[PDB]
DNA sequence: TTGAGGCATTAACATTTGTTAACGACGATA
DNA sequence: TATCGTCGTTAACAAATGTTAATGCCTCAA
């Protein structure tokens, strides 16, 4: 839980937005039927998906309750762009407000309008950082910046290194992280980094045993957990 | 562009005068990060960072009107070490002091909205291209850049869309792709240019083959139509 | 006019990644 | 038990990109 976020709960509820349950494998909104949303993912696991015409999947980005996601302008009320946001985890709670009273909520209670403002500047930083480390070392580096990235958000410390807490993480869905199209490539990649003896692909989980080597390639990612996110980062160092 | 005018009067009623610099200039920078909201008024600009080993990274550029954060708003720390050189002979920008900000938005709530819509453009914009730079690579990155500059920076002419940027060398056009040597860079150019893609003249591109860049960047290109229908309708 | 340094082009090689396919392990259904 | 389907390896090949170096063009400075 975070505080500013169990506050702004408080603050929908009262205004008379109720929570939507969401199950694996649904979409919050989509990119066929554009509706201008302010999701605002109290609790569950989701990703930001694209399909393009050709029909090869992207995976921009994982998002992790509590966050906020938006998929239209606050001036303007038009699309931001075109994605899916698919829940992965069993079972999501979310907040969907109408683009146009979200102007509103804001308007009267300035704290939930910086809580909102501050949760953006993390998306920003996130994706400049991202941006960074996945351009520089190639398909290498993404897969290490991607692994970082899930080391820190689902990752607990355990004997065999550290376990990925995340289901259903195929070589497929890894490699729609960093724009691979092809399962054998990913495996490749793997296969280089189990004999470097960096990560252990253990009973259908990655274990990672060396996060020096994954920060070698995503140094701006693992700085922005540092800036970013303190108390996640923290826990593993 | 109306907007920002009301966010410059605005700014020139609190005290925040604009301040100007030339062409090489660091605005901020990373290895001494001070927290500030940059609204960069006129001047192109663009974000950069140095690794430990030297290696360059172009992240983005900026044209004026627009707003870059080094700083949070409510932790009032950086948001990642990043340098914003000015790369235009002339730039206006102002700086505003990171802990001056939340009271300076907290007065006018329509100049917060515009802060914040400009946010959300950074925003899609990172989104759509880190999309467009990774599916095809750096063939790929390159046509993106390509286009983004083009819309930006592009002005139709008798032959081809003249990108007018002074220093477009092969490095620099590297830098923003994550193409470490320029060799790399004008070997994929030539192919370009054997495609009747672009042509280069006094040191200068030329775009003829808009659509060509739009396949391999169609999340770059949704963005244009969406965030700057302006400047999209110039090229459409 | 001479000579230095930056930049683009091209080449030739090494490494990585795209691509397709065969093998084998595991789960599920009947 | 047998048999189909999915997913992970590993291979082999083609294509792209990393990397270095020689070359030619250009501006600058004396």
């Amino acid at each position: 839980m975070n505080a500013q976020a169990e506050e702004f709960k408080k603050y929908l509820e009262t205004n008379g937005i109720k929570p939507k349950q969401f199950h694996k494998k649904e979409l919050i909104f989509n990119q066929w039927d554009p509706q201008e949303y302010c999701i605002f993912l109290y609790d569950g696991i989701t990703k930001l998906t694209s399909i393009s015409e050709n029909g090869t999947i992207m995976n921009l980005q994982y998002y992790k309750g509590a966050f906020v996601i938006m998929s239209g302008f606050i001036d303007t009320e038009t699309s931001v762009g075109y994605y899916n946001l698919e829940v992965i985890s069993e079972q999501a709670t979310a907040y969907v407000i109408k683009i146009n009273e979200l102007k509103e909520l804001l308007s009267k209670n300035l704290t939930h309008f910086f809580y909102v403002f501050q949760t953006l500047q993390k998306q920003v930083s996130y994706s400049l950082a991202k941006f960074n480390d996945f351009s520089i070392n190639g398909k290498l580096g993404s897969i290490c910046g991607q692994l970082l990235i899930l080391t820190y958000v689902y990752g607990k410390e355990t004997p065999d290194g550290i376990k990925i807490t995340l289901d259903n993480l195929t070589m497929q869905e890894l490699g729609y992280s960093s724009g691979i199209a092809h399962s054998s490539a990913v495996s490749r990649i793997i296969s280089k980094l189990k004999q470097e003896k960096v990560i252990v692909y253990k009973n259908s989980c990655f274990y990672v045993q060396n996060l020096d080597y994954l920060k070698r390639y995503a140094p701006k990612l693992d700085e922005w957990f540092y800036l970013a996110c303190p108390a996640t980062w923290g826990k593993l160092n």
